[PDB]
């Protein structure tokens, strides 16, 4: 019936391929042509907390999957699903005979465990991941039969199929009950004895160490953790390693239109590189079969990238980024700097800071003129376009900026020429940045010089990714620089407009913590944010598309009125590459986190000619 990769003939112990596949495997139509088996996919990740590079290469294996044009989703791990007319009850039919990577059955037992015993367990997650919540309230997940599972939300949830296609929506398929139950007190009477083995002190830490989460490095650091991924870890991430190797999953659950069990490619090899510049040189020498993640936003190197295409044996292709802003200033409304906070919370202060910026210079210098000035709003083709949110305060007006700061009472000056607070102290903002992000650091250096003309001091504090996230969650920053999503993905990724993302809504993560705990932790936000949060809960629970359109447009307008985050430039074209020998890469796919790119292009059907 079906066939398998020749390298699998080398494992005597494997059942015949028809018995490893579901009775009805998901048939994957290829991007361009039917493929052939073999080869090793060479790509790259960074050394510091870059496990999402693996996830965005092999792809989240969720209940649904985006179409190539990201306009809709289709059943993926689920064979099919039905929705009740009121959008509250979702019933998923699973593929009979489907198996985990260890050969054991993948059934509704696994999805019910993942939801009820892990995701929805409040000791595991004191705040339930919001992907599964409606207005902060959880669904009831129940087994219908071995191959049918039901989600019952307490209100309409029109967007749940889209959520289930994003990386943060993939919990339902991430936890094998058999393996993970040994680390759960509800199942292992002796789970305590597992703590000393893993050097943890409680079972949630145990569960994270052994069974992982969406973005934890532990997801890729063991070989024994079962999954339904197209490739499995063989040489793990985590240690002081310079290379990660994944190998085809003999129990992968898909075929191509001729009946070949996928993936076509036998192995993936990630170079784990300590420094950016080395990635650039190896890429320009053709050492990577695909790179469409780390080098996409470095306009400085596309001349050499383009130049060495023929010598390196690769093709450069452009992608449209979903981000509204390539490098935006998240201003901390809950900055611990008491003197600064009195001005940070004033609209006109933030407006002055934006008017003192010269986005044409940033474009020219940091982006070789290939980006364009923008704040944080959706693009004009978006049904969510808001002119004010996109274009207010974009033109340099130093005189106007200085007049505002004068009017706010920052008219005293120190010996170096900077403005001071009325009661002493230089007007100074600390900006945290990831040191490996060259365009972002360069953006802050240009802004520092620009804001000096307004008598304001910007202080650059660079670190690797871990400490950068640690400082943010500690509320230890005045500014954080990173992308503003929303150009194309505003409802999937609304972090810049309302403080709902626990790690990335950095107008205040204490505000987000307040929202995500029902006001039990964190810092109560101001009236405009509490208003947007209430509207956001109404939007997620909207009964009709017209109500959802009205509600979310209200959120964007309030966000525009408030002007809480300051954009520099919307992204230039994303520069990606793949080997000329690598076939079936969708060179037209958009770029972005909610689609896990480049894995949106279905890497299980990439192949080498
Ligand atoms: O080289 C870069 O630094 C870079 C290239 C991308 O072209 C650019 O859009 C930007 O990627 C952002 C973000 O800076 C990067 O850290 C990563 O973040 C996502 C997600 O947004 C985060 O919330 C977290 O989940 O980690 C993710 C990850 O992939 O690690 O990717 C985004 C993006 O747009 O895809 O930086």
């Amino acid at each position: 019936a079906f066939t398998q990769a020749p390298m699998l003939e080398q494992n005597k112990q494997l059942p015949p391929v028809d018995q490893r596949l579901p009775e009805k495997p998901l048939v994957i139509k290829p991007i361009a042509s039917n493929g052939v088996y073999g080869g090793t996919l060479r790509t790259v990740m960074r050394g510091n907390a870059d496990g999402n590079g693996i996830l965005r290469t092999i792809g989240p294996q969720g209940l649904t999957h985006w179409t190539q044009d990201i306009q809709t989703v289709e059943p993926y791990v689920a064979e099919s699903y039905t929705v009740s007319p009121d959008a509250m009850e979702y019933t998923f039919k699973l593929r009979k005979g489907m198996k985990w990577s260890d050969g054991t059955p993948f059934t509704a037992d696994d999805i019910v465990f993942a939801m009820n015993d892990v995701v929805l367990n409040k000791e595991m997650f004191p705040q339930t991941p919001s992907a599964y919540l409606v207005g902060g309230k959880a669904p009831k997940v129940s087994k219908v039969d071995d191959y049918t599972v039901k989600f019952e939300f307490p209100a309409a949830n029109l967007s749940f199929p889209e959520t289930l296609a994003t990386p943060l929506g993939q919990h339902p398929t991430l936890y094998q009950k058999k393996y993970c139950s040994q680390f759960h007190p509800a199942y292992n009477k002796n789970v305590q004895a597992e703590f000393t083995k893993a050097n943890v002190k409680d079972w949630p830490s145990l569960m994270r160490a052994k069974c992982s989460d969406i973005e934890l490095p532990s997801r890729w650091s063991s070989t024994e953790r079962p999954s339904i991924d197209p490739w499995l870890i063989k040489e793990p991430y985590g240690g002081a390693v310079t290379r990660v190797v994944m190998e085809r999953n003999p129990f992968y659950w898909q075929v191509d239109p001729t009946g070949k069990q996928l993936p076509y490619v036998d192995r993936i090899q990630y170079a784990v590189v300590s420094d950016l510049q080395a990635i650039i040189l190896a890429a320009t020498n053709g050492q990577y079969d695909i790179e469409a993640r780390l080098l996409g936003s470095d306009v400085t190197s596309r001349p050499l990238m383009l130049k060495n295409q023929q010598k390196g044996g690769y093709k450069v292709f452009g992608q449209t980024s979903a981000n509204a802003n390539a490098a935006g200033l998240w201003l901390n409304q809950t900055t611990k700097n008491e003197k600064l906070r009195k001005y940070m919370t004033q609209h006109d202060f933030r407006q002055a800071l934006s008017l003192a910026m010269d986005r044409d210079e940033i474009n020219k210098v940091a982006w070789l003129g290939q980006a364009a000035p923008w704040q944080s709003g959706p693009f004009k083709e978006s049904k969510w376009y808001n002119e004010k949110l996109a274009t207010q305060y974009l033109k340099l007006d130093l005189a106007q900026a200085n007049q505002i700061l004068d009017r706010l009472g920052l008219t005293k000056r120190d010996s170096d020429g900077y403005r001071t607070y009325p009661d002493g102290g230089r007007v100074s903002l600390d900006a945290i940045v990831m040191i490996d992000r060259q365009a972002m650091v360069q953006t802050l250096e240009l802004i520092r010089r620009q804001w000096q003309k307004a008598g304001v001091e910007l202080v650059i504090k660079g670190s690797e990714r871990s400490l950068f996230y640690n400082r943010a969650t500690a509320n230890d920053y005045d500014i954080s620089i990173d992308v503003f999503p929303g150009g194309l993905d505003a409802t999937l990724n609304p972090r810049a407009y309302v403080a709902v993302h626990p790690l990335e809504s950095r107008m205040s993560l204490e505000w987000a913590k307040w929202y995500l705990s029902g006001g039990k932790q964190g810092i109560e936000p101001n009236e405009s944010m509490k208003k947007r949060m209430a509207l956001y809960d109404q939007f997620v629970a909207a009964k009709t598309q017209s109500q959802a359109l009205s509600l979310f447009k209200q959120i964007l307008q309030i966000s525009a009125d408030e002007f809480e985050v300051i954009g520099t430039v919307r992204p230039a074209v994303i520069s990606s590459l793949h080997s000329l020998k690598l076939q079936n890469v969708n060179e037209k796919m958009p770029f972005g986190w909610p689609y896990a790119t480049p894995s949106l292009s279905l890497p299980q059907q990439w192949y080498f000619s």
